[PDB]
């Protein structure tokens, strides 16, 4: 009986390919929803699909779980969330010499470049901000580098990912601005299998308590820049 | 139309009496959950029992929501919990000239206090220390300066409320050990209550967004010492 999963592979460090972009699918969120399949003796399938696509095939009933989603108003009136089990920061992030933008006010009338179909986008829309859609974040900073853009908004996660990767570029950003909260990251599903939802929370608790959660995040992510969720009790 | 809930209210800063007592019920989750029943143009009324006797009472349907409850796998099998709105941590407490007492472990063959059918006192058990029932944590802490008792495990919200109402005492009480991390706390539901829930949910993103959660945590809480937990997003 299969779990079966809807993401988008080319967005380190959650859900990329190894080898380079040529192997298996791996990331923080693609190992733990496996590990979260594995405990509920589950066969995890998981199905790619560029980010605009991603609600659609959910909408459809081509998947049942979506990873890496952030909770919103909108959301939790229209699906499920899981527990949730990781939070990012949105960031304001914009070439080390830029002057004029010090906030995400400061959007209004300049170029920036946003992935069609998200949240971030539907924001810079709302600034009256110029939008460049990009196919993922690696495509805004290269957008952002090479002047197409003066800015992107991009959550820490996949941002300390790139000066991880690419840390000699990393003198060519900044961060004008960040939010001031952080943000709740769940999985995602459609409304009406509580029992799902409950299985997998109970089991996101059990992997908290016996220190699983702790080794995929550290795997992926440094700790003392990227805020995890509380831990559960027994 | 009525949001019942469960409390027992001798607990400070969660839930306990205005004018030593006399007053009306107060505190940080009393008035969460008062904000909660507001905008969903709910009447709240309360249900005072005693800890040993909170989940007994959802299960006989005595009320629908009890407040300030751990996530435990245990519990989330069993029962419908909100999304997580606080954290603790659990500490061990001892008198600052105890000697012999440096981790969980040594527990065993000491007396402590703990709380009648709690998960605290099960763990003591456990441990196979020698229990003294406390009717709350003032009185665990009350047990253990006039050394009725060597210990207590206590969350850290309570104990330094305790130490805020007596700021000259620092020094009669000593941590010597925590768990590993801290401890998701959300509502607490009978399973299957799931609209109820969903609403909860939503909101508690909307008291997350609007700063209402932060005019609360604040009027409660000293936020370099009690974890808050991720917000929503817009």
């Amino acid at each position: 009986s299969a779990l079966r999963v809807g993401t988008d592979g080319i967005y380190p460090p959650h859900s990329f390919h190894a080898q380079d972009g040529r192997g298996e699918l791996t990331g923080f969120d693609i190992d733990l929803i496996k590990e979260v399949a594995h405990r509920l003796n589950l066969k995890v399938e998981f199905f790619e699909t560029a980010v605009s696509g991603l609600i659609t095939g959910l909408d459809t009933n081509r998947y049942d779980v979506l990873v890496n989603v952030a909770i919103t108003p909108e959301r939790q009136k229209k699906y499920d969330f899981s527990i949730p089990y990781i939070a990012h920061r949105v960031l304001l992030v914009v070439r080390s010499d830029q002057q004029d933008i010090r906030s995400f006010k400061d959007l209004t009338d300049k170029t920036v470049a946003q992935i069609l179909g998200t949240d971030l986008s539907r924001f810079a829309k709302e600034l009256k901000s110029h939008l460049v859609f990009s196919h993922n974040f690696e495509q805004s900073l290269q957008l952002l580098l090479s002047k197409r853009t003066d800015a992107t908004m991009i959550p820490d996660i996949p941002f300390f990912n790139f000066l991880e990767r690419r840390p000699h570029d990393g003198n060519l950003f900044k961060i004008a601005d960040r939010m001031k909260d952080n943000s709740a990251v769940a999985f995602m599903m459609r409304k009406g299998n509580n029992k799902l939802t409950r299985s997998i929370n109970e089991i996101l608790c059990a992997i908290h308590l016996d220190g699983t959660y702790k080794k995929i995040f550290d795997r992926y992510f440094d700790k003392n820049i990227i805020s995890s969720v509380p831990g559960c009790s027994s």
